[PDB]
């Protein structure tokens, strides 16, 4: 039974100190605190040696990715990566931290239009009307230009042009995945998650990959270029095999929508996810999916019955970085040990 | 300039004027009352003389909409063609037929999903779904996808989710199935991840005593978009956020925006989510024209929906039919 | 065990049925069923006739209010009066179907100024600036005239002077609930909450009175003619004594804050509230009283752990209209009979 | 024109490095960063020279803060006179003293009200408070109480909440209290509904073994008032919403507005309530000048204000001392 305890600035300002505070000091900022324990409790599974018989089992998988005692599923709606939280997600993918990545169609293709062009930052009141008259989109209390989208129509076409020929005449079989895959190799840039994503073999799942600026950019290409197929199916198999075959499993999920349900769901494959962290702004009373407590998943065997998952209400533009900064971030040596 | 008045009960109950009185009570009250003037200048421009019509209603909703009993709700509308495009999530597809082969019950938001596992419930918000109504599924859909998939080799059939949702309803066949009477009545159904539900684990499972079966979503892609681009006028109805909201005002950002908009979800704009994105966003982006009106009420559809219907389609049933 | 199913408009628009549908539709549609039913509970019971011991017992408070087998609790945000709310809660204190009532500072003056000019409907998105420019002020979507204050202050001002006098003179010794009586039957009209609720001898308790235009009016006078005193300690025992005394209570909070938790409070000293209905907005995570579920109180003993509260997660303006609908002017005749 | 940038921790780990990035990251990390700028532009004029201050500081939180460990970085500002006027309601008040004699423990929010209740524990959130607690409450408030109606009568106290929480604070005698610190430092606490918890339960029933206790709320409205009007700059930090909030707001339109203001509240606007009024409305009345600009942090104050209070006052301790 610990006692409720918030950080005496007394002791003056000291950031390690102030943070470990925050699991006493109660409401969201405990739920932090143990958010910080279970992230790190996947990071020292995942740390753990390979024993025969697991390394076994964890190596049924046709997958390049070094097995790890852990596989953690890394989700995060769009918005996300329009907001610097890129650059906190790309990190952990830079560094192998994280084994499998699942996002909407915004959280891929704004990762590289980043790499042509910036969104800037801008107000939530700012009128639609005179927005769209100089040519600025709005996301959120951001701000993207509309050329941003004209630079990656430029750079995309022609890889549509590459990916329809290889599909007629080399046989390949696209689906999101290996789209994501293709497109991070194509933009060739270190500040993309995606770049490394594919360097590092973490795979994408973005089963309606078509929900975006990619997607017009994919049908307008049809036509000039027709033929192009994303098969759904591959994937889901590809996404479902990862959970199946995983020693343990850890889910850190920043947003809700499918990019949540689609990586529970995928853990109940296996029968449960071993640890679980949410990080989404989603209430329960609307009986959405997105708003659903973790507990809700252990009803249908999403997050196993003896799990302690954690969720943290509140937007990750603020919590993510933190909750990183005290995990991830400070076993940086072990990722590159 | 309009006063703010609330019902005065002392006229009794009159649920036809109490409804009426929202447009002036204020705060979500008079969203409300805005809202059931948009859907009824879409519903009157839909009726607009000189099969296309003078208005295209796209109808989308998040699975668990369909969970409840909006499902009845939105097959009504279906059944009698008031909307024309429908996009929705997997579970909103899959969960719609299940409720052919077997009731969803209500239940509580605190049941701890422990005893609820140990006892083959699964937890939908309030609601429960037995074990037995997804062993039932199986059942009947595992044919159906043996064939899908005999069709599309030997018949050279391009399945993507649009078709397939056409295909189980027509199979369901059921009157009380929203997708039963989407593909009798020609009206179209999106969704993009229809591989994140039971209807993936479905097919997932079967891909592997019948490997083969593919579902693109370019086609479908193509599909709405061209909804939208040779459309005289747009409505657009949205239920929820996350791609069903996306997804339809994406593809009237093809023919420069929509015409009409009502949203009814319970998200907020600080997180910079796009579902709780309020509906002057979207006219940044062009998916509704400058000079439409929009409203967006903050509620919960359960509540909300099945008053809006009351007081705008279902006063035209005349007119539909 | 009931199934889930929502209205079949194929029936027709039948209004009472489709309100009655809503209890098996799930969400909030079904709390709303249940919302609808245990009020009625409250509604049965109260019109239940007053044996012997019970009405013994009952006719124990100072108070004029024919005692009833159930004290209805009737408690709202101040908001709720500047919308059209302010005639739903107007018609039900009427009829003496409620028995306490407990509002903010708002709630209780923006009634009387609704009785000397109109608040008008506008829109969330005006700037602040242009409206000031053009002495407006701003509620949600709603506005009001600086004008409706200027009145407001013609009428009340005078007022004030009667009651220093009276304070003075009669020694009569004002609080929140004595001065809301005064003030109702001040402003003599029939379209007015407290005008009612004095005449019916319906007790208004607001502990921070002060808390705004009416405190800015008190403040003001407080200069020309000093001496006013509110006591919110003689309201306190007031309220408390009105639980304390009850045969049953039923509690019906519409939104949170001070209205809530005063409601609820005085509740836990009759050891808990026989029913209990919730329709707010707020939720649970920020740890706040407001978002608190209806649970928590009865840990603090202000619920019966018999009893089956109920929560609407919902804007009152939507909801509340249809409660009423559903109970209380159902049962129009029994509280006129 | 700034771009989207976030945390690149490649650099390591620099928790004030990481703390700046928040500015660039967006969506509420940006209104954090401007928060900041903000809080630090009070700070800045608060210290320009020429016991009042260049600038008039007002600090206000909801009860709940109190039972949480905002307790202590609350207490921090107060005991180094970082602020000049505390609002906070009746909770707010009583369990800061409360604290000195029993803590609060940690708990869960799912735990039921039926075992809690018949363990004797009451729930706070995700916090847990024992009823002896109160009882030690009880044991230490009752004496006070009497001289208080004492000195009412044969000394012609004209008690208010204000003055209570003042004799309160120098009553608990604790250097861990906010309203020892207050006190002592003749930092002014208002709170107009102070009957509205279990320091009103105690006020309540000493009202019979002794009665004749009177809190005038009058005169601390007049007190509150003068504050902001006789101020030369004034900024708003407040926590949360209801009375706390309105009262602090209000106070300043006295003056024509505040100079500062930033608010850390989880409400949101769409229910029309004065919580969740954005700081653009509190502009239309004149509670916040026409030239201030105000930021709202949609969050919960438990994570955002220690981080607030950090990279802020905590930043300029010597100035301060
Ligand atoms: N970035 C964009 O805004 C954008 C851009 C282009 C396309 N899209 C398309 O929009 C579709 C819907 O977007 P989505 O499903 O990824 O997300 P979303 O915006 O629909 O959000 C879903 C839920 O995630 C939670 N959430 C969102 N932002 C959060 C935050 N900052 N912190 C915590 N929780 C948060 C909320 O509870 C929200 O209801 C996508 O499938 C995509 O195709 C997104
Ligand atoms: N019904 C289910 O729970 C269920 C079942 C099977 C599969 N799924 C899968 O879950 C994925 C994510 O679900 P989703 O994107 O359809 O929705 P969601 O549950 O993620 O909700 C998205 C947003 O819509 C709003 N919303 C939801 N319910 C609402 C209501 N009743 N009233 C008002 N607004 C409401 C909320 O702001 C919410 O954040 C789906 O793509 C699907 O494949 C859902
Ligand atoms: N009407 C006004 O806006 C106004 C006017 C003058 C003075 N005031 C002053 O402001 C102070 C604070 O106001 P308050 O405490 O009465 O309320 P509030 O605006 O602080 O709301 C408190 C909570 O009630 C809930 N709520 C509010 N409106 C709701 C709705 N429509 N439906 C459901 N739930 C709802 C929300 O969860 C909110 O957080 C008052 O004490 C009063 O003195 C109010
Ligand atoms: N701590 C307690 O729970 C408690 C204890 C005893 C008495 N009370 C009584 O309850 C009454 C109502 O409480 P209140 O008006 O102080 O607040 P509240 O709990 O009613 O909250 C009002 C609003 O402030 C915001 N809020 C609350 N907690 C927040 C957080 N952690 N972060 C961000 N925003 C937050 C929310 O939008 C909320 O709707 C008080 O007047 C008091 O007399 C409170
Ligand atoms: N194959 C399992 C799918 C489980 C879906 C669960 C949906 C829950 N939905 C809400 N809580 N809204
Ligand atoms: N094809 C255009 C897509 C535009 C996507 C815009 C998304 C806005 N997202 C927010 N969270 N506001
Ligand atoms: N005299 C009993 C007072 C009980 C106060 C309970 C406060 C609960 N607070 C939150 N849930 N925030
Ligand atoms: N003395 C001026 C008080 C102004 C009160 C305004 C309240 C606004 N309330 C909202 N819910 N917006």
């Amino acid at each position: 039974s610990t006692q409720v305890r918030g950080y005496d600035f007394n002791r003056g300002v000291n950031y390690r100190a102030l943070l470990e505070a925050f699991g006493t000091t109660g409401f969201q900022a405990t739920n932090f605190g143990r958010a910080v324990q279970q992230v790190n409790a996947m990071i020292e599974k995942k740390l753990e040696p390979l024993s025969q018989d697991e390394d076994q089992h964890a190596d049924l998988t046709q997958s390049r990715r070094p097995l790890t005692s852990c596989t953690i599923f890394l989700g995060y709606t769009s918005n996300l990566i329009s907001s610097g939280i890129r650059e906190t997600i790309r990190y952990l993918v830079q560094h192998n931290m994280v084994d499998v990545l699942v996002t909407t169609a915004g959280g891929v293709e704004e990762d590289l239009i980043k790499c042509l062009a910036p969104t800037y930052l801008g107000e939530f009141s700012l009128r639609g009307k005179e927005l769209r008259e100089n040519g600025i989109n709005r996301i959120g209390n951001l701000l993207v230009p509309n050329e941003n989208y004209c630079k990656f129509e430029d750079w995309l076409m022609p890889i549509l042009d590459q990916m329809v020929m290889e599909q007629n005449t080399e046989g390949v079989k696209w689906t999101p995945s290996k789209m994501i895959a293709r497109l991070g190799k194509e933009i060739n840039n270190p500040e993309s998650v995606y770049y490394w994503a594919q360097k590092n073999h973490i795979p994408v799942f973005s089963p309606a990959l078509t929900d975006g600026s990619l997607g017009d950019m994919i049908f307008f290409h049809s036509y000039k270029n027709p033929g192009l197929v994303l098969d759904i199916v591959e994937d889901l198999r590809l996404i479902n095999t990862q959970a199946i075959f995983a020693k343990c499993t850890g889910m850190i999920i920043l947003g809700g929508g499918v990019v949540k349900h689609h990586i529970a769901n995928a853990n109940l494959m296996r029968n449960g996810a071993d640890y679980a962290v949410y990080i989404n702004t989603a209430q329960e009373f609307d009986g959405s999916d997105s708003g659903a407590r973790p507990d809700e998943a252990v009803s249908w065997g999403k997050i196993r019955v003896d799990a302690q998952p954690v969720k943290v209400y509140a937007d990750a533009s603020l919590v993510f970085p933190l909750l990183v900064a005290e995990t991830f971030a400070q076993k940086m040596d072990a990722f590159m040990h």
